[PDB]
């Protein structure tokens, strides 16, 4: 017997599977912020207080190393990830301890109007600069001023730490050691600034968060949308404008770089300070399963955590460019991993945002982000 806390801020529906095979246990969904970076400054204030009403937290794969050396979660003692994509099984192992089970994978894509960029004769873009030019050529045929031409996250949110490392990845660089080549930083600041001085991108876009891209893209307004798997099943849904116009392509490289992109997905923790540690590790032992894992690509559009379900007929039936999104999480880059990450991404995420919003120039940006990384990294 169990009432169980999850925090998760579809996922109802594999709640309700677990309820109907398990007699007296019943499991309630708790919220705290929309952004990663909200729900770790929620989850950093009740776990510090040893809070005992949550039993399984929903964390970014960002997110072990902090967990871990906290002591805020219970280690799956003996419990082996070799089943599970090896870039997830190290992000959930901190110094030999299993820290979580991996929920989803995921990695930034460029989706596209398929239907804009064939009336045009376009491919899409293997660089940013081929998706400038697309993107002017689109405009200017358009005549349409509620068409951006590219949606990307420019609020102070987790997502803008992603934004800033895409051009910075692209050019073959790496932040850890702190690693902090200054040139590829300006050039990354430069880049997503060059969009909104040349109105490719909106003139607030320094407003603009995940889910902001992902309805304005969705109402039709966007030629160009960086955003996660999750918006897919939102795209082909029964209140969008988009249905069956939407292509998914690997993220334009800068001139003379990789095609590169940023690893993201989610695991489940059991909280060290949970009251139900046994019925909360069975529940997570299912929410991390391979059927639940294929449930939730289907249903929305969650990029799993197992290789095989990538592949998997039912799978790509429902959703065909997973059979290609493999490789592409297989070899994202990764978000340095640090118990102090929280530091990281508020460096990262506020510099990217005053590019943006014009109080800082990207010189004095990457200048003010290298000072700061340095006494965190
Ligand atoms: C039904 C459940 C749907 C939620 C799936 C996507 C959640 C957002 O997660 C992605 O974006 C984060 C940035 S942000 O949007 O929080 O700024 C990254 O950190 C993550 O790694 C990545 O997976």
């Amino acid at each position: 017997d169990a009432e169980l806390k999850i925090f998760v801020s579809i996922w109802r529906k594999a709640l309700d599977q677990y309820e109907a095979k398990t007699p007296g246990v019943k499991v309630v969904i708790e919220t705290g912020g929309n952004t990663s970076e909200m729900q770790a400054q929620y989850l950093n204030t009740v776990m510090s207080a040893k809070d005992s009403s949550l039993d399984v937290l929903m964390l970014d794969v960002i997110r072990p190393a902090q967990f871990a050396t906290a002591g805020w979660t219970s280690d799956f003692s003996g419990k082996d990830l070799s089943a599970y994509l090896p870039t997830y099984a190290e992000a959930n192992t901190v110094n030999g301890k299993i820290v979580a089970l991996p929920a989803f994978a995921d990695s930034m894509f460029l989706y596209y109007r398929k239907d804009l960029l064939d009336k045009y004769g376009i491919k899409p873009p293997t660089t940013w600069d081929e998706l400038k030019e697309a993107s002017k050529k689109v405009m200017e045929g358009e005549k349409n001023p509620e068409l951006q031409g590219l949606s990307f996250q420019g609020k102070a949110i987790e997502g803008a730490v992603c934004t800033f490392l895409l051009p910075y990845w692209s050019e073959g660089k790496s932040l850890v050691k702190l690693n902090f080549d200054n040139k590829a930083a300006v050039d990354s600041l430069k880049l997503w600034k060059s969009f909104v001085d040349d109105g490719i991108s909106k003139k607030n876009i320094s407003e603009v968060a995940t889910d902001d891209t992902r309805k304005e893209f969705q109402a039709g307004k966007v030629l160009f949308a960086v955003n996660w798997s999750y918006a897919w099943t939102h795209f082909q849904g029964k209140e969008s404008q988009v249905n069956d116009k939407v292509g998914v392509a690997r993220l334009p490289a800068v001139k003379g770089g990789e095609q590169t992109t940023c690893l993201g997905g989610w695991e489940f923790g059991v909280s060290a300070y949970s009251k139900q540690q046994d019925e909360a590790k069975k529940l997570v032992e299912y929410l991390s399963s391979q059927d639940v894992s294929k449930f939730m690509a289907i249903n929305a559009a969650l990029l799993p955590t197992y290789a095989a379900l990538y592949k998997d007929a039912d799978v790509t039936k429902t959703i065909p460019w997973f059979a290609d999104a493999l490789p592409v999480v297989e070899t994202a880059k990764a978000r340095p991993v640090t118990p102090r990450y929280n530091e990281v991404s508020e460096t990262i995420r506020t510099t990217v945002n005053g590019v943006l919003a014009g109080v800082m120039t990207p010189e004095d940006g990457a200048k003010q982000m290298e000072s700061r990384l340095r006494r965190v990294l």
